[PDB]
């Protein structure tokens, strides 16, 4: 507001959206100009602090005015840091007379931070379709049988002495006494992926599909491998999968699709030929021979008995991968004719992978999260990009997954759990997302968003793994009590909020159910229709999110943040479009005065709520808007 010895909080605001940064995935040699904000006439001077891990040190940037925003309410600072090969981190000195200011990946502070700095990764690149798509998750099984004839039936076979139950679509999926949960079967399969493209690309308007386990093993969810090289026969054969790639990449049915694959490399099903523990197989395992030609591909303490695996369980031996050059990670991602990169590669083109139980990929039998690991996920980086740049690598991580992705040399992004999946649980159910009693207010919902976004370079927020619900937790239906509302809440934020919207199979629609394997159930399709109010509105937000490029890419900026009756509100915007978004998370309506003025929105200039279809008038930098108890208006210009 004026030079007075205060640096006003808010009218500062910078991110790597387009306004912001002029390149937010530079190459070696591409310079990237950044730009301040701040009210008009508010300070006197501001700077650019940047670590260089060139040479290890603070470098220093005076910035200078740049201009005015159109409203004439505030100033752009503008700086440059130099084009070079290194990763750079930088933050902003803020100074009007003798008050002074910091800013950086958390936003103001009173005292200069030394963590969550703005990331500068050159040459670092996450694929863009990833960025700005939608992606749906299947569970094989689960979601249509399309074909009836490579169904599993009860008995069909037995695995560990115990034989398979089949069940009819839509009962329990708890086997009955006799059998395992590992071992129950509703006969989803590939030819149903297929035959209900047009529900998924056109009726929901997705274009990503992502897979869980789909090769060779013997239980439901399939991460037992048995054999990485053949679809599984209850899922169809290789040919199948060809027919499906080529169905979800044709445009002739929608818009183009992409696949993405469950990658299972830290461990083998017990019953894979490299093991063989039960001898399904005419060559030894490693397991029956000690002479095995795959002994030294697993790691045991005592030999056959005692070995490294996944968590305790037996029954996923874990893989040994050694050092560089070694035949396992060979068989995985160095090999042409890998697992990796045979997907990868014609006659499959597959889009990318799902790392499963990637923190732990090590050698000697070790659990990662080390050294090894992270070299490891380098090489696997390289071989993946190398046959096709554009393919997607999304590792699973519950936590901070900052290690495998702030150096732009592993993953392109993550399971997004933290940063997405519990924050929104416990804000919207008032539970975690295994169902347990946890609730945050507004401010602390903003807050967690904002910490764990400013974990990860921006890029990588842009391509988080955003669901809802995944089949190792708890349906958000059933954190919710059922109640539909709170799913509308939740897919509205979902659909306008930063990185890849994720939609659980049946989440769109209300599907419940509890802890594993309760939350893998079948699909009931009749259910699937825009006569469901929540698959209506899912469809609604899909093909918003999709004609505006500032929710996929645009810079976030946290508008309203009340606790009294429960509202959040915050604007997505880029150099075309301004968007703001106001939820109410409370049990009862109430009416907000959005102060879209800090996105710039005109005064006079009409704003619409692209949910409703009903338009407003910017005045006086407000834009009023009444909103129903767990709903949300999109307004947009
Ligand atoms: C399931 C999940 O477990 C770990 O995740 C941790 C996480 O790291 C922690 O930070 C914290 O948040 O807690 C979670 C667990 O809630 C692990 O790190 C993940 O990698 C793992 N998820 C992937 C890996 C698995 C192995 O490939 C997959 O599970 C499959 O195999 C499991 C083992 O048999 C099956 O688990 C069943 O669990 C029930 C318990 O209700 C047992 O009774 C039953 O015997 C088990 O079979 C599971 O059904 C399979 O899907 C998982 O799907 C991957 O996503
Ligand atoms: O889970 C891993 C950790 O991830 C997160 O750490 C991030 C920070 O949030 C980022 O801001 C950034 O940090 C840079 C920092 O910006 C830069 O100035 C420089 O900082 C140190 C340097 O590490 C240290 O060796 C010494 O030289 O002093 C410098 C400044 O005084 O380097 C930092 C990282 O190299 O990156 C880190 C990690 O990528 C998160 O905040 C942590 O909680 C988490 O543990
Ligand atoms: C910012 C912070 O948000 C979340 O933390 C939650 C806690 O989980 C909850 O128990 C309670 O304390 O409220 C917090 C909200 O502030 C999120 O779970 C954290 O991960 C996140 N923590 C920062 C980000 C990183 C990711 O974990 C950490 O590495 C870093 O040390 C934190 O500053
Ligand atoms: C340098 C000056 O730039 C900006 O001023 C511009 C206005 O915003 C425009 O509307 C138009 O009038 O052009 C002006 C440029 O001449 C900015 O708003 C100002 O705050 C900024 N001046 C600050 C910096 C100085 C350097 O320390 C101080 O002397 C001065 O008091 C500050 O206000
Ligand atoms: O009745 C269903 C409806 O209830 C709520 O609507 C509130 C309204 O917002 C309050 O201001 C007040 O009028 O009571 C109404 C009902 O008691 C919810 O906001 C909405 O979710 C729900 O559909
Ligand atoms: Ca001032
Ligand atoms: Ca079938
Ligand atoms: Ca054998």
């Amino acid at each position: 507001a004026a030079n007075d010895n205060n640096v006003e909080w808010n009218g500062l605001f910078h991110d790597q959206g387009p306004l912001f940064d002029n390149a937010p995935e530079p190459t070696s040699t591409q310079s990237v100009t950044l730009k301040l904000r701040t009210f008009k006439g508010d300070i006197t001077s501001a700077n650019i602090k940047y670590w260089d891990t060139a040479d290890n040190a603070f470098h220093w940037v005076p910035m200078v005015w740049d201009s005015n925003d159109p409203t004439g309410t505030f100033d752009y600072w503008k700086g440059t840091i130099p084009a070079s090969p290194s990763i750079k981190y930088y933050r902003f000195q803020i100074n009007d007379g003798t008050s002074t200011a910091w800013y950086n990946g958390n936003g103001p502070s009173s005292t200069e931070p030394n963590a969550d700095d703005f990331y500068i990764i050159p040459n670092f690149k996450t694929p863009d379709w990833l960025k700005n798509g939608v992606m749906y998750q299947i569970f094989p099984d689960r979601f249509y049988n399309g074909d009836s004839s490579n169904d599993v039936q009860t008995g069909s076979y037995t695995y560990n002495g115990t034989p398979t139950e089949k069940k009819a679509w839509g009962s329990s999926v708890y086997a009955d006494p006799g059998y395992d949960n590992s071992l129950v079967f509703f006969g989803g399969d590939l030819a149903g992926i297929d035959q209900k493209l047009g529900y998924i690309k056109k009726t929901l308007g997705a274009n990503i599909l992502y897979l869980n386990p789909i090769f060779k093993a013997p239980t439901n969810h399939k991460y037992d491998t048995q054999d990485y090289m053949a679809v599984d026969p209850a899922f169809g054969d290789n040919s199948t999968l060809q027919t499906l790639i080529n169905d979800i990449h044709s445009t002739a049915n929608g818009p183009k699709g992409y696949l993405i694959l469950d990658g299972v490399f830290n461990h083998t099903g017990d019953s894979h030929p490299w093991f063989d523990k039960y001898n399904n197989f005419s060559s030894q395992g490693a397991y029956e021979s000690q002479s095995s030609p795959w002994y030294n591909y697993y790691t045991f303490y005592t030999w056959p008995d005692s070995y490294a695996s996944f968590l305790g369980f037996n029954s996923l031996p874990k893989l040994n991968y050694g050092n560089s050059g070694s035949a396992v990670r060979g068989v995985i991602y160095n090999n042409s004719n890998s697992v990796a990169k045979t997907y990868l590669n014609p006659p499959y083109s597959v889009d990318g992978w799902r790392l499963d139980a990637a923190q732990y990929v090590d050698a000697n039998g070790n659990n990662g999260s080390d050294v090894t690991n992270h070299q490891i996920w380098s090489e696997f980086r390289n071989a993946v990009k190398g046959v096709n740049s554009n393919a997607a690598i999304i590792g699973e991580y519950w936590g901070n997954a900052n290690p495998w992705t702030a150096q732009g040399n592993q993953w392109d992004a993550a399971t997004n759990f933290d940063g997405f999946t519990q924050p929104v649980s416990e804000w919207i159910t008032g539970k975690d997302y295994q169902n347990n009693s946890a609730s945050i207010s507004t401010t602390q919902f903003d807050s967690w968003l904002r910490g764990t976004r400013a974990n990860y370079p921006t890029n990588v927020q842009q391509s988080m793994m955003n669901f809802l619900s995944n089949h190792d937790i708890t349906r958000f239906a059933t954190r919710s009590g059922g109640d539909l509302w709170k799913t509308y809440l939740a897919l509205i934020f979902q659909m306008t909020y930063v990185g890849t919207p994720t939609i659980y199979y049946g989440d769109e629609y209300g599907m419940q159910g509890g802890a594993d394997p309760d939350n893998r159930r079948s699909f009931d399709w009749s259910q699937a229709t825009p006569s469901n109010s929540a698959v209506a509105l899912t469809q609604k937000l899909i093909t918003i999110r999709n004609q505006y490029p500032a929710l996929r890419t645009g810079s976030f900026m946290t508008l309203i943040t009340d606790d009294t009756n429960k509202i959040y509100s915050y604007g997505r915007f880029d150099n075309v479009n301004r968007i703001a978004v106001v939820l109410n998370n409370d049990s009862v309506s109430h009416t907000v005065n959005v102060p879209v003025w800090q996105l710039s929105m005109p005064n006079g200039s009409t704003v619409t709520d692209k949910i409703t279809g009903h338009s407003y008038t910017v005045q006086n930098g407000m834009v009023t808007v009444a909103v129903d108890g767990h709903y949300g208006a999109v307004l947009a210009q």
